[PDB]
């Protein structure tokens, strides 16, 4: 179920991860990374107000909330080899297990 995203260190990666609006319009959504055997690292998260268009940066990584295309879209600038991992959107609603949006993306940078 998880895609490959194959990229060289230096570039951007983009990710376009559809929501439903009927049902997560006014939830939180987040970047995580999933470490092996590891709990979730959330990476970055949108504010409140939940419903709102927003753009939230969190050093490398870029959240763009963009709920008039039922989208949130991730960017993380400057790839670098060790990036390399397992990472998901999901809406974000603790102590709730997250929601995972579009599909674990698979990032391998050289
Ligand atoms: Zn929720
Ligand atoms: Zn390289």
């Amino acid at each position: 179920e998880e895609e490959r995203y194959d990229l060289v260190e230096g570039q951007t990666l983009t990710v376009k991860c559809p929501f439903n609006i009927m049902k997560y319009a006014n939830s939180q959504k987040a970047w995580q990374r999933l470490p092996d055997g590891k709990e979730p690292l959330t990476l970055v998260v949108t504010q409140r107000p939940f419903t709102r268009p927003s753009e939230v940066h969190m050093g490398k990584f870029t959240l763009k909330h963009d709920p008039s295309e039922a989208m949130l879209q991730v960017q993380m600038t400057d790839l670098q080899v060790t990036d390399s991992g397992l990472y998901r959107c999901v809406i974000y609603h603790p102590p709730n297990d997250p929601v995972v949006l579009f599909h674990p993306v698979r990032l391998v940078v050289t």
